[PDB]
């Protein structure tokens, strides 16, 4: 039993407003690991985003992401610029298919 099975670095140059929030989560104390669970997913979101409302130009980035297990009650939200958020996201979810729910996964933002 290590925290976790494998890692992903995260490329904060690439999407650094939300490389921005990941760190300073994890930084704050918010998990570094995902334990991957997508059917969860909408409800974690619903959770995490009760009570912010919308903003124009921005997308309220969560960490943890919905789509682990530590996301949901409690999450860190950010208003993040649209096109770096849904970048950073696409990026995450396309690092992360090779792993099956229930993995759990390590982020270190580089």
């Amino acid at each position: 039993a290590a925290r976790y099975d494998d890692i992903l670095y995260f490329p904060a140059s690439r999407y650094p407003e939300t490389g921005a929030h990941i760190s300073d989560a994890i930084k704050a104390g918010h998990s570094d690991v995902c334990t991957i669970e997508r059917s969860g997913a909408d409800k974690r979101r619903q959770e995490s985003l009760k009570g912010i409302p919308t903003k124009p130009g921005f997308d309220r980035d969560e960490w943890p992401m919905a789509m682990c297990e530590e996301g949901g009650k409690g999450a860190s939200v950010r208003y993040v610029s649209s096109s770096d958020q849904r970048g950073a996201g696409s990026w995450v979810g396309n690092r992360l298919s090779g792993f099956a729910d229930g993995t759990r996964i390590l982020f270190i933002v580089q």
